[PDB]
């Protein structure tokens, strides 16, 4: 299969352009647009990368094109462990469906956050505030895929099963990858010498919800998460064997680009995923 990163969260860690160039990524997430829904004036945040006021992040539409030709699929993610992102209702997800596709997608804006370039479609990283309406998003998003290009969809749902946020989402079937994510869930992660509760996770994720391709999603280095960190030969010799036998395996998702490259866990992993 292939990585998924996750870029935007430290101004550190590299352009979008030198993240994609490294070759070792097949998809990017582009963290975050955490702030939107319940009126709130749509805003994303790309830590000390650029200040997106005033088109200051426009300049980002030239990584997510150099990723494109590269054949790397670039989403934008929604929420995060931080934002008081939220849909008040079916009306709000409406309007925020209507606003990715303006400023994110095929439609038109006169302040496109991140500048001309089409994304190829959304990422849904909602850890909390509403837990409805992001399935009436997710078909308004997809609905526009009719006009011509599609909008991919995205999920990186928390490994608990369901997810309480994504559940009702992922059962429209509308998702082309889920990346769940297997850290910060003591009853779903990796522990020491334990591979149990992941892998039994792995199990009920890959045996129920109807997606394209399904992804293990893992802190990128001890740092990148609060717990769940899985040491590169761990991953190698007794995780991946297992679940890369499922044919929903679509590969490893990791948070992210900073702590991949303080980590070099990417370089360590890539040709096993
Ligand atoms: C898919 C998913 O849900 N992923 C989870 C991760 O989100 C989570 O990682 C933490 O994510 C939050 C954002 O949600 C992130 O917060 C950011 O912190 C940085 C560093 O302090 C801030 O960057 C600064 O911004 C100011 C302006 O706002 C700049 O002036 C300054 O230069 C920036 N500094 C740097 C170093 O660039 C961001 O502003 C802030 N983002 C937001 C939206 O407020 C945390 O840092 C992330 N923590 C880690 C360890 O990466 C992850 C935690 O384990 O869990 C995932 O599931």
């Amino acid at each position: 299969g292939g990585i998924a990163i996750y870029w935007g969260q430290n101004g550190n860690e590299g352009t979008l352009t030198q993240t994609c160039s490294t070759r070792k990524y097949s998809y990017v997430n582009i963290a975050f647009l955490n702030k939107f829904g319940n009126g709130q004036t749509p805003q994303i945040n790309l830590a000390g990368h650029c200040n997106p006021a005033a088109g200051g992040c426009t300049i980002v539409s030239n990584g997510i094109r150099s990723c494109q030709i590269q054949g790397i699929k670039v989403m934008l993610s929604l929420g995060g462990g931080i934002g008081s992102y939220t849909l008040a209702s079916q009306a709000d997800a409406k309007n925020v469906a209507d606003y990715l596709w303006n400023n994110f997608l095929g439609g038109k804006s006169s302040s496109r956050p991140l500048g001309d370039a089409v994304l190829d479609g959304i990422d849904f990283a909602i850890a909390h505030g509403s837990t409805l309406y992001w399935d009436d998003l997710a078909r308004y998003l997809s609905a526009y895929s009719k006009q011509g290009k599609k909008v991919y969809l995205t999920a990186a749902p928390q490994c608990p099963f369901p997810d309480r946020y994504l559940g009702t989402a992922l059962n429209t079937g509308l998702f082309d990858y889920v990346w769940v994510q297997f850290y910060n869930n003591p009853p779903c992660q990796y522990s020491s010498g334990n591979i149990n509760n992941i892998i039994n996770s792995w199990n009920r994720w890959t045996t129920s919800i109807n997606a394209g391709k399904i992804f293990l999603g893992l802190p990128a280095a001890p740092e990148a998460a609060g717990s769940g960190y899985v040491p590169p030969d761990v991953l190698i010799s007794r995780i991946l064997p297992e679940i890369k036998k499922s044919p929903k395996y679509g590969g490893v998702m990791l948070w992210s680009k900073f702590y991949d490259d303080k980590n070099g866990y990417s370089s360590s992993i890539l040709d096993s995923v």
